[PDB]
């Protein structure tokens, strides 16, 4: 039988296995030959495997690369302007790589070039509040410093904004030990902790779902008309550098001024953690100094597009998608996913080679130059915007398999969570102590939801990864799935050299099952959505989650009684709304198993697929126009973290600060009266036709 | 048989006649009690004709009223301030309805409130090239001026627009009996002309797409947040208000200053027309005086909404719409049109109780406050935006059937250029000379196309009626038809109390036999869209204009050869693309006619409906955010004139006069781009879909 089982049981941990350690072996960096070259052989791979046209995909896009003979680094000079201590110019390379070429060093990705001088002010973790503690708490002025911040808790593109915005003319991001040292754990290659030399890469933009910063709208192809650098988006203004804690420890034992105001503000190493401005008496004079070097550069790229066409709906896409691109050599990210989707593309090719094909066609998408701001996935999707917003189904990441090894984590369109509780109920627990159970009991054991006795906790989309495009601007509902840790008790290796095909199968995972689980759960998911007669959505699951960010936005307005009075800011209408979405999603769902009418089932599978689509607002949010969805967007304050009705969000946050409360409340209730009307909007989506 | 001959046959020209006399007794101006008691009768009607389900939709919309007791008028002053000549304050009312009540006064809507006081300036039709006659050749300022101009040539919102930005301080509208009163006939009620009385009623916004002006984007329900005044969309700064040519006589005959120009600057008028600034000498100490205290006001607005279900596929919108709101009694514009679509619904009824339904939903509309800027379609559109861009096949406009008994005029995609030829050979000509021959024939031969022999004249779709928010915001397939005059030898009682029943029974259609042709045109698309099997859509027609319109532009460029060779400017991007798009197209039709297979059929009438669809661009065009289509867009110097490649041709208007020429031509470049991008994007939906 050619049925999802058969689908399942032919993904091997073996094979996983074998691709891994295939595509971890040298660097695959965005816009290097080498990523060209996987590219070339993930292709003929997919061809071998079965699937009825594989094609690349390339675009000139913007890429950032130090300078291989003028090396970025950072100093403490004294008054005579000697350099009395220079941070590392490459992390020690693990055993048996001391001599692989082509690894770049770490780097800020988009920094500007400059060498900017100065005082250390010590920032935490660059957030939000933490500029508002310093700036508005300890009256501590970052304007003309050099800001120096940990790494963790938000993405790093939003503490160099915060940075920026302070006044700071340059950022050292540095790994504390407290976020990035288990204890109890040893440092690779011993372990898979962060070792002192170890430094995590990364871009730092601030694209808000632009894509490559010189074509915002349109694909980066031969002809495109580019905007000039200065006019490009999300580009930083002041030089950031990262570096280890060996380095960072230097840097930070000197500081003076103010004590940390709290705990929260101390990480693990033994220094006082002092914010500063400038160094303690006796090395007052002393002056910290960068020197970054890197350039822009537009660069091609090219992405792996595989087509499995459907039998019956080929104008119907289920996307499984990730990226190929790596820091270095990727061995969790993005290789362990990639091995993963390589596997299922296997996997469906045997079930194609045996004469099946799925119902709705499957695009399967290996994307490029993701770890440079999503620009493969981006470019892609603005090429294809027109196909992917009328045929697109649903669209599943495939990035990073794990980040640990103690249950799985889900995030998802509420379209997909009675999916994701089916599936997960008919796969096998690979966890220790549940054997013979369901992956829905360990994952419901090990990860309960806040809310809901005997379920699991599935999270909202977020952004920082490739679904981006599909969700918040396209509107095609997207799911993820992935192995994590147990938060009570991501990872320390992330984006650094060590981060190696050795890590995952000697502390990860060593016998893939977790790679395979995930395998099942991405494989599975696309299987139910390119095969199901009718699309397996729930749209009353919408419903129930409205109520439930309806509540929580009127909460946080809630803490303002007066001004609700003053202003006459009321949620009825979004209340409404979500009341009204919850009638006729209810009626929708008992016509939905109510109707041998392929018309009727086809506008109903319409009506399933158009509903995340029709959360989109084309005129976007406020001063981010790619994000369009209006009932999630990637948080202004943490690009990584999904905000819920983030126009209403956005226009509370801080509200008490600003100095025309009229104008300023009366932008809530418009953000109210934009989220009602969409509400309704798309349960009138749901309604009869005609 | 229930097929189209049976619709067409039960179409009646006695009935329209009965419905145009019931409709025009009265003013149904929008907003008032008469205006809503007409929908309601309406809706009645529509129910009793058979339709499933007749609704009102109502919107709170910003509207523009004349002080019924403080009147609006002109004066010329004298230097004590005497008031030596003063306009009328009302149009002498036609034979027989000197006793009618609510006989709006000629105003300009949405003028704002005003005395200004100052010299004349004669601008001729306040068209872009007057102003720059006038600025540049004449070296005349006009600011601080009031400026004088007559109405003709170009929507009157855009010759606001320009005396705006030119610095005038008011804006005099007359009607010129060389534009108004054609040789050889006489004035109402004895001919069809306008007396010296007459005077144009209308709104003189700069919407450019956006609907009620307080809210744009979203539709204007009861819990709308509402821009103020201050920020609303498209009011003019500057008073404004229309006058008779007795009137405009009298203001004119005293100018002085310099001469008109040349011959094309001079109407029909015993004056010597000229520019100014101000009066000949002995009158050089007299002013104008302007006196507007006209008020906007929030009013209710109802569009009336009918719905005939589809058989088989009723999730897909074929809607026939027009206005039903009037300056005064709206005998041609819009009453002639709403007895058309009036007798439509009760055909299609007829056939409905007899046991019919069309294969897809058909919608009909009787909108409201058009008048005053397309407000009841575009808020109704932004209502249903969702449905109607996943749903919409076709919108068919119908506002006035008539300005002319001489031959039909189609204006309409290229999609619908095959139905259209194909429809007019099977009906009756009703031309004199043409007895028992086709439509097509006489249209033929009478409005011969420029370009290809034997084929009628098909125009492009400007604005200023209510497709505008369905085609240019929506990109849904859109039409209209109507009988129009032979421009080589509109209609002058345009917007005047003159405007009556009577008007078209005696002087325009006696035998209502061209109100039944132009019934049969917008019927039988109506019909063909909504039934037949395949959507009668012809891609290849597309690839044809889009050539055309490619040359066009590329020789507009072509003025300009050293800045093209200076800035590489290449039109190579936009002819690849009209290539590849009539090659797809090609293949696509090859396609459509060789392929039993519902599937099959329904991906094909998919494509075919989101075809129209593929040319929106959701990032507008530049500073015109609701029009999004990139190969048609309502002129920038003139709404109701439609403008091909329209951003290319924006970036190219008066390119010579632009003070840094490398930004100008780099943003020719930017949109010759996006403008390729666009067309392949088009032509690969039409591809094969996997
Ligand atoms: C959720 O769904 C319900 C449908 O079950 C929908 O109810 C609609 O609410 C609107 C807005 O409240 C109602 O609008 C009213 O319509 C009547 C005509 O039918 C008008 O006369 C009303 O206006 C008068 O009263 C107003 C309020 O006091 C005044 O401001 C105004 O000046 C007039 O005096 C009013 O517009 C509408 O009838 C119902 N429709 C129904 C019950 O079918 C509700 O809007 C949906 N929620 C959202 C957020 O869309
Ligand atoms: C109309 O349809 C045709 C398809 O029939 C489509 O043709 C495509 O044109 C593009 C852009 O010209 C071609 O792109 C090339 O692709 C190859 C790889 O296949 C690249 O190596 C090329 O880049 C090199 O050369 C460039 C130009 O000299 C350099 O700028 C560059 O640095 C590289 O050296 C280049 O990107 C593409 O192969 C074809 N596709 C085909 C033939 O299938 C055409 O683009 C369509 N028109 C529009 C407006 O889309
Ligand atoms: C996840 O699995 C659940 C449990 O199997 C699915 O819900 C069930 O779906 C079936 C099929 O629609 C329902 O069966 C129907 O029962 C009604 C009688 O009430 C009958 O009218 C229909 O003909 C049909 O037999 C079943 O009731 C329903 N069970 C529930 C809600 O407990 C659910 O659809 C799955 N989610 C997916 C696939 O996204
Ligand atoms: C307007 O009317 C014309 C003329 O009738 C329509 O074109 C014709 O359409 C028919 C139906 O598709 C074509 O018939 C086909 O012929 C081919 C053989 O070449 C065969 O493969 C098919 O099975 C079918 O019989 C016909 O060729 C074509 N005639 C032309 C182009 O001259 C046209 O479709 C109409 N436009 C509309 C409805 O929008
Ligand atoms: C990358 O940097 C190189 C080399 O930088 C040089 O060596 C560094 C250690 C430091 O001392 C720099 O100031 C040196 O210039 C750049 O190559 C130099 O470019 C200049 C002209 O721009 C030239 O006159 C020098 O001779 C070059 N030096 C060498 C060693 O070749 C190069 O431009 C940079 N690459 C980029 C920006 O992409
Ligand atoms: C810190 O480094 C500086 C600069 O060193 C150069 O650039 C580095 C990236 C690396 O590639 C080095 O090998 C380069 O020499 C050192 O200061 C320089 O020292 C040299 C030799 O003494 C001298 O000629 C230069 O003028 C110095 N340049 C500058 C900009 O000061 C410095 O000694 C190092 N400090 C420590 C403690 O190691
Ligand atoms: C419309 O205008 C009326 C009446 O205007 C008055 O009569 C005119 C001929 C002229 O002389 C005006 O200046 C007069 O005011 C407005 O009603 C007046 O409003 C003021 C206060 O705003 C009041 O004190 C007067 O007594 C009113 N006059 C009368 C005759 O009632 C009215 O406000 C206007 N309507 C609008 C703006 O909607
Ligand atoms: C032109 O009209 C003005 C104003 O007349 C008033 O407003 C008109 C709209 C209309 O409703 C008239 O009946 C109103 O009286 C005339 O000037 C006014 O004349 C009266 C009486 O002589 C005087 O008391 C006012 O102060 C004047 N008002 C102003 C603003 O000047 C004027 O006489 C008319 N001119 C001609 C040639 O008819
Ligand atoms: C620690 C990790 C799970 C992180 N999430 C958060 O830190 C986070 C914080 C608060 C919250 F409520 C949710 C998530 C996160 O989402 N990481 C992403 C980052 O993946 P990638 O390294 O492939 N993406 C790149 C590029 C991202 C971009 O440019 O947008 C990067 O972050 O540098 C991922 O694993 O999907
Ligand atoms: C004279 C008439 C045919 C005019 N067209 C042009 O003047 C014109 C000029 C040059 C050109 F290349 C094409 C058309 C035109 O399009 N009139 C329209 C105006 O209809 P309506 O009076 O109902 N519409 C209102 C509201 C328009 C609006 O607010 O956008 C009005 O114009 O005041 C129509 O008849 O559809
Ligand atoms: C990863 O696996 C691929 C595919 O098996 C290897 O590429 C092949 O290498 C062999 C032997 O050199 C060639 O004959 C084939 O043509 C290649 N096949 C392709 C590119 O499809 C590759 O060498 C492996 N890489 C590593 C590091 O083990
Ligand atoms: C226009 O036609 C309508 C419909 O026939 C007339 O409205 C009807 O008037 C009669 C007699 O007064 C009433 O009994 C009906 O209830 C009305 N029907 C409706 C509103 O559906 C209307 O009077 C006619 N108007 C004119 C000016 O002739
Ligand atoms: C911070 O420092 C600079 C002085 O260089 C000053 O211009 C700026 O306004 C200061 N901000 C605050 C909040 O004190
Ligand atoms: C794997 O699981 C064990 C057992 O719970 C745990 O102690 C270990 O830390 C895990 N490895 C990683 C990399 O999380
Ligand atoms: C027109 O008139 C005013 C003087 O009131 C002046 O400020 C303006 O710049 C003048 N423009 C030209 C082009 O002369
Ligand atoms: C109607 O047709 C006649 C004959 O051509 C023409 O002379 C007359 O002007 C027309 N009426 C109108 C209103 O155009
Ligand atoms: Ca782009
Ligand atoms: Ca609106
Ligand atoms: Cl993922
Ligand atoms: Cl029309
Ligand atoms: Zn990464
Ligand atoms: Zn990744
Ligand atoms: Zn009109
Ligand atoms: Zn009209």
């Amino acid at each position: 039988k050619h049925n999802m089982k058969a689908f399942l049981d032919e993904l091997k941990a073996e094979n996983i296995k074998k691709f891994l350690y295939n595509f971890t072996q040298i660097p695959h960096l965005a816009g290097t030959e080498q990523n060209f070259q996987l590219a070339k052989q993930i292709q003929s791979q997919w061809k071998e495997f079965g699937l009825d046209s594989v094609e690349l995909a390339h675009y000139d896009v913007l890429l950032s690369y130090p300078n291989k003979t003028h090396p970025n680094y950072i100093s403490i000079i004294n008054e005579d302007g000697n350099e009395i201590f220079n941070t590392s110019l490459f992390e020690p390379p693990p055993p048996g790589y001391e001599n692989v070429s082509d690894i770049v060093p770490p780097f800020s990705a988009f920094s500007p070039q400059g060498m900017p001088e100065g005082d250390l002010v010590y920032v935490n973790y660059a957030r939000t509040e933490d500029f508002f503690k310093l700036e508005r708490d300890m009256k501590i002025n970052c304007s003309g410093k050099i800001v120096i911040a940990r790494y963790g808790k938000v993405f790093r593109g939003n503490k160099v904004k915060n940075a920026q915005l302070a006044g700071a003319k340059g950022v050292i991001l540095y790994s504390d030990p407290a976020d990035y040292f288990a204890p109890g754990v040893k440092s690779y290659p011993d372990g898979w902790n962060l070792p002192g030399g170890g430094v995590q890469r990364g871009n730092i933009l601030n694209l808000n779902g632009a894509g490559d910063p010189l074509t915002p709208g349109y694909p980066a192809n031969e002809y495109a008309y580019r905007r000039g650098i200065a006019e490009a988006v999300g580009l930083p203004s002041i030089p950031v550098h990262p570096i280890g804690y060996y380095d960072a420890q230097k840097l930070l034992e000197k500081m003076g001024g103010s004590a940390p105001p709290d705990s929260s503000w101390r990480g693990s190493l033994k220094v006082p953690y002092n914010v500063g401005p400038g160094f303690t008496g006796n090395f007052s004079t002393q002056k910290v100094k960068m020197h970054i070097h890197s350039t822009n550069e537009v660069t091609r790229i090219y992405n792996v597009i595989g087509t499995l066409r459907g039998a019956v709906e080929p104008d119907r896409y289920v996307i499984l998608g990730g990226h190929r691109d790596s820091w270095v050599f990727g061995g969790i990210d993005p290789q362990s996913g990639a091995a993963v989707v390589h596997e299922i593309v296997r996997s469906f090719g045997t079930l194609k080679k045996e004469g099946w094909r799925p119902r709705r066609t499957i695009l399967f998408a290996s994307w490029d130059a993701e770890e440079f701001g999503l620009l493969g996935s981006t470019e892609w999707a603005e090429e294809n915007s027109r196909l992917l917003q009328e045929r697109g189904v649903a669209y599943i990441n495939a990035d990073s398999s794990i980040e640990g090894n103690y249950t799985l984590r889900v995030d998802c369109t509420p379209l997909m969570y009675s999916l994701v509780h089916n599936l997960t109920k008919e796969l096998k627990s690979p966890d220790e102590g549940f054997e013979g159970k369901s992956l829905y009991e360990s994952w419901t054991k090990k990860s309960p939801s806040p809310e809901f006795s005997g379920m699991p906790r599935i999270s909202k989309l977020g952004s920082g990864n490739d679904f981006e495009v599909f969700f918040q601007r396209l509107g095609i509902a997207s799911g993820r799935a992935r192995y994590t840790k147990n938060w009570e008790t991501g990872y320390p290796l992330y984006h650094s050299v060590y981060e190696t095909y050795e890590l995952v199968e000697k502390f990860y995972d060593p016998m893939f099952k977790y790679h395979l689980t995930v395998a099942q759960v991405r494989g599975g998911m696309v299987f139910e959505l390119a095969n199901s007669i009718v699309l397996p959505f729930d749209c009353r699951d919408y419903a129930v989650v409205l109520r439930k960010y309806a509540d929580k936005i009127y909460s946080i307005s809630m803490k303002h009684p007066q001004e609700m009075k003053t202003y006459s800011v009321s949620f009825d209408s979004l209340f409404s709304a979500v009341k009204n979405f919850t009638e006729i999603a209810s009626k929708f769902s008992e016509r939905l198993q109510d109707f041998s009418n392929p018309i009727v089932l086809r506008m109903m599978n319409d009506q399933l697929m158009f509903l995340e689509r029709a959360f989109i607002d084309p005129l976007g949010l406020p001063d981010r126009p790619f994000y369009r969805h209006v009932i999630y967007a990637p948080s202004s304050h943490n690009k990584y973290a999904g905000e819920s009705f983030p126009g209403i969000y956005d226009a509370l946050f801080d509200i008490e600060s600003k100095v025309d409360p009229s104008k300023a409340w009366g932008e809530v209730k418009r953000q109210i009266y934009v989220a009602a009307f969409t509400v309704q909007a798309a349960a009138e989506t749901l309604s009869e036709v005609a």
